[PDB]
C-alpha cells in the first residue's frame, strides 16, 4: 500500500534524470562502472541512453538521484578531464514530453543566422516546413506549436535583442497564443507579418498586440472572408496596431490624431 512512490501520482515517487555531459565518450560499461564506484551509494540505470555526445539516465529514489551530484566532477578520464554530472529533477520514463532537445535547438539557431539579416533586421523566418538544410533531417521544427515557436523565440531574445522585423508567413499556424511573449524578446520589432498562414478569428492579433507595428500583413488568412469591406478589416485590425502605416502590401490611408 501507499508508503514512498504509489501507481496513484502525487506520491514519494518523484523522478530524475541524470544526463552526462560528453558521455558518448566513454564506454557505456566504465562510465557506469565509475559514477557508482564514487557514489556515496549504489542504484540503478533506468532506461540509459546516449543522445549525441550525451548520456542520460532517470533515477527514482530521491535519495539515490542526490548522491550523484556529489559524483560531480569526482571521476577523473584518459586525457586527463573531469567527468561531468547534471542532475535534475523529472518527469518518469521518456514521459510523454513534447519540445526539441539541446541539439536541435543549437541546430535551429543555424537556419535563422543564415535568415536573419543585420542590413535590416529583416529574419525571413518564412516558410521553415518546406526548407532545405533542415529539409531531410528529421527536423519537424513546427513553428505552429507552441514548443517550436517557443525555443524560434528564445533565440530571437538570446540572439538578436534588436530585431526590427519577422517575416513569418505561410507557416500553417493557428492559436497565436504561444509567440505571447515575442513582445518583450522582440522589442524594437516595428514590422511582423503572419500572412498566407491559418488565423481566422482576427481576435488573434489581441495576443500579440503589444508590438508598435510600424507596418504588418495579414491575408491568405481565414481571417480575410469574414469582414464586410477593406475597411472593416483597416477599421478592426488598426485598433490593435494603432500607428500601423501599411498592410497586405496595399497603400494603407494616414494615421488619425486628434
Amino acid at each position: 500500500r501507499g508508503g514512498a512512490g504509489t501507481s496513484q501520482d502525487g506520491t514519494s515517487k518523484n523522478w530524475f534524470k541524470i544526463t552526462i555531459p560528453y558521455g558518448r565518450k566513454y564506454d557505456k560499461a566504465w562510465l557506469l562502472s565509475m559514477i557508482q564506484s564514487k557514489s556515496s551509494v549504489p542504484f540503478t540505470p533506468i532506461e540509459f541512453h546516449y543522445e549525441n555526445t550525451r548520456a542520460q539516465f532517470f533515477v527514482e529514489d530521491a535519495s539515490t538521484a542526490s548522491a550523484l551530484k556529489a559524483v560531480n566532477y569526482k571521476i577523473l578520464d584518459r586525457e586527463n578531464r573531469r567527468i561531468s554530472i547534471i542532475i535534475n529533477s523529472s518527469a518518469p520514463p521518456h514521459t510523454i514530453l513534447n519540445e526539441l532537445k539541446p541539439e536541435q535547438v543549437e541546430q535551429l539557431k543555424l537556419i535563422m543566422s543564415k535568415r536573419y539579416d543585420g542590413s535590416q533586421q529583416a529574419l525571413d523566418l518564412k516558410g521553415l516546413r518546406s526548407d532545405p538544410d533542415l529539409v531531410a533531417q528529421n527536423i519537424d521544427v513546427v513553428l505552429n506549436r507552441r514548443s517550436s515557436m517557443a525555443a524560434t523565440l528564445r533565440i530571437i531574445e538570446e540572439n538578436i535583442p534588436e530585431l526590427l522585423s519577422l517575416n513569418l508567413s505561410n507557416n500553417r499556424l493557428y492559436r497565436l497564443d504561444d509567440m505571447s511573449s515575442i513582445v518583450q524578446k522582440a522589442p524594437n520589432l516595428k514590422i511582423l507579418n503572419l500572412s498566407g498562414n491559418e488565423l481566422k478569428s482576427e481576435r488573434e492579433l489581441d495576443k500579440i498586440k503589444g508590438l508598435k507595428l510600424e507596418e504588418l500583413w495579414l491575408d491568405g488568412n481565414s481571417l480575410s472572408d469574414t469582414f464586410r469591406d477593406q475597411s472593416t478589416y483597416i477599421s478592426a485590425i488598426r485598433e490593435r496596431f494603432p500607428k500601423l502605416l501599411r498592410l497586405d502590401g496595399h497603400e494603407l490611408p494616414p494615421p488619425i490624431a486628434f
